[PDB]
């Protein structure tokens, strides 16, 4: 079973499908309208045939149905019908920040500051549940028509959680195993502070339209990050950005996780605690998008 609370019902008994969303980047996703209330939702459809391995989807639904926070895209339930699984989600009408900056160009520092504050609020919540997103990036920060910010897509988190469960299942007799081997098997080898680093990279992405080293082969990037002398990335255009933004990048991109600030701590940083950060900043961005 993929989840004990799935609705065994055709979602089209409750919703009218209106438009495909995401260009396929996120799978088969449909804008849909509640037949009763008229509210809009996003329905993601995934194949779920009787013999398929459902462990990762099981974990993703378990994450979704235990999150309830304004800055996390809302989960409304899942439908299993004729071997298709539909996940019903809050609809974010402006798409992801990547969809937006590909049209508008780089965000303003204030716009990035608001986005970062809202994401950190979602992360603080997730981390208070001992959850890790593990895939923070512009493509997974969604914007609704009101200019509000929603973290989305726990697919990677689900894949990781499912992998940990499987390795635990087959870890075998432990009596000769070193503690660090057991720890990696039970806990994964890292912690939630990886999300803080990814948010730092995301801030550069919103500022420059590419993450650092985007034009370097991925395997080379992975190897470089493991060298003892690896240097955290920086914003390239020094004069475009305030000292507070440069420092925000410096502290989020602390390479030792034992020294990297938590989400709650980062929320006290000058860049994200300054006044004037509200959704009007993103409505400005969406107005630029419209022109
Ligand atoms: C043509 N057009 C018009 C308007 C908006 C878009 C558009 C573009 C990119 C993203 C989205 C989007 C909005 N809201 C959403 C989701 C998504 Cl993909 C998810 C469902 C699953 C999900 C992956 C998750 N795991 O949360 C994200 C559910 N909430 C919409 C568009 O393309």
């Amino acid at each position: 079973v993929v989840d004990p609370d799935i609705f065994n019902r055709d979602p089209r008994d409750h919703y009218d499908l209106l438009q495909r969303l995401g260009g396929g980047t996120y799978g088969e996703v449909f804008k849909a309208r509640d037949k009763v209330s008229g509210d809009l939702v996003a329905l993601k459809m995934v194949k779920m045939e009787p013999d398929d391995d459902v462990s990762t989807l099981q974990k993703e639904i378990l994450i979704l149905k235990t999150c309830r926070h304004a800055n996390i895209v809302a989960y409304h339930g899942s439908y299993l019908w004729l071997q298709k699984l539909w996940i019903c989600m809050e609809f974010c009408g402006a798409g992801s920040l990547q969809d937006i900056y590909q049209v508008t160009g780089s965000l303003s520092e204030l716009q990035i500051s608001y986005v970062c504050r809202e994401v950190l609020q979602g992360l603080a919540y997730l981390h208070s549940q001992k959850k890790i997103h593990r895939d923070i990036k512009g493509a997974n920060i969604l914007i609704n028509d009101a200019g509000e910010v929603r973290l989305a897509d726990f697919g990677i988190s689900a894949q990781i959680g499912a992998e940990l469960a499987r390795r635990l299942e087959f870890i075998g007799t432990p009596y000769w195993m070193a503690p660090e081997v057991a720890a990696v098997a039970l806990k994964g080898g890292y912690n939630e502070l990886c999300d803080i680093w990814s948010l730092g990279i995301t801030a550069i992405e919103l500022a420059e339209l590419q993450p650092p080293l985007f034009d370097v082969h991925p395997l080379r990037v992975l190897f470089l990050m493991t060298k003892s002398g690896y240097q955290p990335p920086r914003l390239k255009e020094k004069g475009k950005w305030s000292a507070a933004f440069h420092n925000f990048i410096k502290v989020t991109l602390t390479k030792s996780p034992k020294k990297r600030p938590s989400a709650t701590k980062m929320l006290s940083h000058q860049l994200v605690s300054q006044p004037g950060l509200n959704r009007g900043l993103i409505l400005d961005l969406l107005d630029k998008l419209k022109n």
